């Protein structure tokens, strides 16, 4: 697989005139306010991928937030509640035109609790993705081909996904609901940002 | 307080040619597929309410839905989430245009934990609502007085909680957090209908 | 309210010559091999209550028993499971033919959590029943006024209940269940006084 | 093992005059109101079971059903509150003559705590039975192999634990209880399907 | 009430040759190697009560222990487990024949789950002990009265507590039982001081 | 007791030439980075206060601030890991040399697990503080009466508390342990603003 | 290993003439009121065990119950506290001199808290026992070879076990200790049958 | 690996002439006051360790305390809350210049939970630790060959864990939050030895 590794941001968008494409992020860990921005990742639904490297402190990224900002191109995450967060926290763009994968498993694949990209993976295409053990320091200067190679497998299948569990939702008849959820998750991600990310704002207590 | 009530439905729409209602529901429990409607509260703000009972297996109420379906006429809850879910279960129409006192709770009344309706009317207005100890059969053919004062108290404050909300929201600056919490919350309560009530569909786990 | 306290049994059934018996116990605790049964109450569904002393050791009374195996009186319990599991415990004879107020409530009462006798009694009958705090030896040779009249207290109003509670099941048409459920009773009790006190046999785990 | 595939019924009961018949289902999830049946698997006891696809939608199947109605042939199940559940909500008929090898293990096999199948068949047959563990897409329209040849073991041990139980019961005197708790369980399934699904009836709180 | 205050030690024993002395200790906390002992209260069994203050670092009060050490003098306890740590940890002497009003509540009062001083006292004497709601400085230089009638009213009942206990236990049969958990009790008290105070020994896990 | 309220700062620092100040805040929550800082309380331990009501958005209070920095004063908080991170966040200014009587209670009053004011000062100095029930808006532009007079009740003894929490330390020799929590006080509430709030930074798990 | 199998008792105590008896027992399950004992295994500390099998309904084993009245002959266990009650429960005899290997891991391996048999052979004899998974019907006619070896594994290796501990007693200076709560465990087993067998009767609450 | 095992203390500190020393300990268990210090080790930070067999009641170790006392020598521990505490307990010295890579790691690897020793060493230096499983009695008067390799593993590798978490400390510029914390970290286990090992003491609650 051919993972082009970039600092800062893409050089243009010519990989990139496509109706949908993959994010991914990665981070020094689960709160944005104390944890900063590490990788970004990027797939045209092809067998490439596109790992930018974002440096400490970088607020600006115009090639990435010129995609990020294309109302026409969907956004697809494995739950985009956190890297809609991040991205938002980092770059000061929240998109909004988004689809998760994990929001759509929850209203599909009712016949099980476990809502992960692994087994997502596995059961929908019969693909083992390989799920590194040890954590490590997504800061580095210099990421290892391990690093890299994990980080692309994160948005290499998002495309094949989104197109299965757009085929259960039309047969069980679920896609004004889907559609309803990934319009209100931005505002989810902002209520994160805000401080209520402990918080479901629905519940009764 | 002159409470009117009504066997079915309201007789015409001369007292709600207004731009907000109060609504709320009694029931016999949380569970709407379970637990019938037995009464429909509503309020034009003044200091009159209008209580409707509900007869069992009564499919409409054509002057309340017609109501309830007005998209220029915002109805306010506290608690919508539940109410919007019975009242769509049992007429078959769900309202869209929707303000909720809990919600704008959560997000203004950030220094305390309790967002119930009796607190809410303390604090905001100094107004003592008396919360009957003793449940009742709101199935019965003859509401009691005291239960139809108590009906009748739930939707009597709700247009003076609401001019607050809004002017606490714009004072913190959330105004377009609550629309967009807001326009979701009938989608949240299909959710409920449809079988995910016990379910955060935002939620990691 | 007459209160006639007897030793060991009744001297006959002369009051006895009806369609249904509210019957309560009284014991040293919730375990029947270790707390003995000390106080038999029943009531022909009038104003008057028989409460009879059980000794320790006593293994039969006869007229008692013959009540409790009549097919054609129908008996009257809340919470039967306890009552019915003591009662075979001590004198060898299950009753097969019961009625339990608080299934009836757990059936028809769903719009509250609780269901203690007090709580019913209090909402269906507006009758004030009040409860020792203390707790006492139930044991004591002599028992005192106020424990005779607590005692009566517990079986003077479950016919009343019973017949409100059966035109709640009328009502919400749960009739059938509620006949199931009652002739299941005897069975959960025996399964109790054979050891399966703590498990819920129909659960999945 | 022949396992033969059908979409919507049986043509006809010819290999299914018999005293008993093993029972088993699979659905898209575990709330009935929601998850539809999707599947439906039968024995006669001996080396080959029936598989049957069910429609979406579909209301009938009269020699299944006609089977399931048939109060000389017990119907075998592990854990049929569930499957009576299923199968009265979506063909209208719930048996009443039923076998539950769960409850049997729980009233038998007390020296342990787990009771699912494969724990059973393991101890009692020296059978091993292998679970996928990768769940599926049982709506889908072409079954695979390997889900046909899961869903077959799931109904091909049943009356041999059947026997055995009985033998375990008969041993230890618990052959009424037994009759008991199968003779209430289609209530109790009843009971899930009217709302009471996360309720035991029988319990204090 | 009669309340003998002393500093450090009884002038002599005049007033405690008898067959049983009720003791409890007050102490600046739970933790006997943190908190030191404060106040040491002595009763006859009569109308009054001595109260002896413990200065800090006192390691020796030879009347006070010649009575703790004496064989032929039963100590009475309310949850002597705490009070036999807090004093061999003080003195170095371990009372070796002791009754413990607490146990003896455990084995007899089977009927609640409320086995604290103020219930046992209230049910078993009609007598109402107040006890203070704001805590104190145990070790301050002068104790005042109300403190003083407070720590003496934890003395004045034990004797009488005893009597009807052992009432209740040769009643209902545990005399042996309760003599071998008081012949333990000391050496309970003493694998608290050794480092198993959060340890039930005989528990399975 | 006289009470000046004040918008932004003190006009001077006359009243506060003084080697103890007592200090309290009060905010529209827990949460520092969502919660603004509403008002600040000061008091030089005599029976007057001073109440400062903050602005939004106010970056500057040099008097206030100047009083903050001064390491000559001693600021006396209860619970003062709060007010030293909202004050922090808030101004941009750590005090460095403070007195917490919440730390101090827990040393020294290891007979209860009550630390709250209410109780301190009740049990310490007899003294009855009534403290509100109802929450509210400490962000109105014009404060209430008993909203100044409860704010004032927060500051108005810590000075006499401080004084005995001394006198307790010195007794039981923990001085030095105090000196140092009070040390690292600082430090814990910079750490919350870093983003630790909820890890206890020194336990193993 | 040779492993002599008796039904109902030993032949005689040719093979018991010593000073020290390690005892197991087989049963139904965990509660001696519903679950019989099935098999006693006894070992004389060499490389040979003795396994009984007891047939239900069995009351008397004379020799056995003449080994385990025997104080000049100390009967080791391995949690005693059940083998105690179910004994006693069976046969009418509770032997009251006892060692028990998990009390004393208790109070001498206290670097870990793992104290089952498996683990304190492998850790003090370096032996690996290997415990079957499955479980089984120890009431069946006719125990197979696993079975029979399996239950001999308990009992072959408590004599070492016992000098292990003894010598690790001594070192730890806790003798006395240990011989204390050897000598109330039977209490505690009886205790156990009485009716407290989920009750610490000397906790606090 | 020269493994240098010494009873009672070092001969000399010739090998010791080095500004950070890494210590660690093992004990008989977790609690200072009943468990006893039964091995130190000390590590240059080459290839060689030292073992120090301590003694039961061994009160002095003076070439060790002079190391643990020498102000210009940093002690590195890995969650050196229990070691300082042993250390003092035992020697009654307390090292007042300390590191720890526990604190270290909960400052710098935010992008985990899992904080121990196997853990870090793994994803910093890539060397795989191998951490017995049994436990043992290191109190032992002869350890084992394997003992004393497991003994030294745990110090062969601090100075290089030490380098690397500088290294992160001061890019993440969190090197004063780790410095107060390092020089807070004595009191914190000066407070456990003083009987608040339980408690947080900076918690509200």
């Amino acid at each position: 697989t051919e993972i082009r590794v970039h600092q800062g941001d893409l050089p243009n968008l010519d990989n990139y005139r496509i109706d949908a494409v993959a994010v991914d992020t990665e981070t020094l860990g689960l709160q944005p306010h104390r944890d900063r921005l590490c990788v970004v990742q990027l797939s045209s639904g092809d067998g490439t991928a596109d790992v930018i490297q974002i440096a400490k402190g970088q607020k600006s990224a115009p090639n990435l937030v010129r995609l990020l900002s294309d109302r026409d191109i969907t956004k697809i995450f494995h739950f985009g509640r956190f890297d809609l967060a991040i991205l938002a926290h980092t770059f000061g763009v929240m998109p909004d035109v988004v689809f998760c994968t994990k929001i759509a498993s929850k209203l599909t694949r009712t016949y099980t609790d476990r809502h992960g990209l692994k087994e997502i993976c596995g059961e929908l295409l019969n693909v083992n993705i390989s799920k590194q053990q040890q954590s490590s320091d997504w800061a580095a200067e210099t990421l290892s081909r391990a690093q890299i190679e994990y980080a692309a497998s994160d948005v290499l299948y998002l495309h094949r996904l989104k197109d299965i569990f757009e085929e259960r939702l039309k047969r069980e008849e679920r896609e004004s609901v889907a559609k309803a959820c990934f319009q209100f998750l931005p505002m989810r991600a902002n209520l994160d940002l805000l401080g209520w990310s402990e918080i479901d704002i629905f519940a009764h207590s």
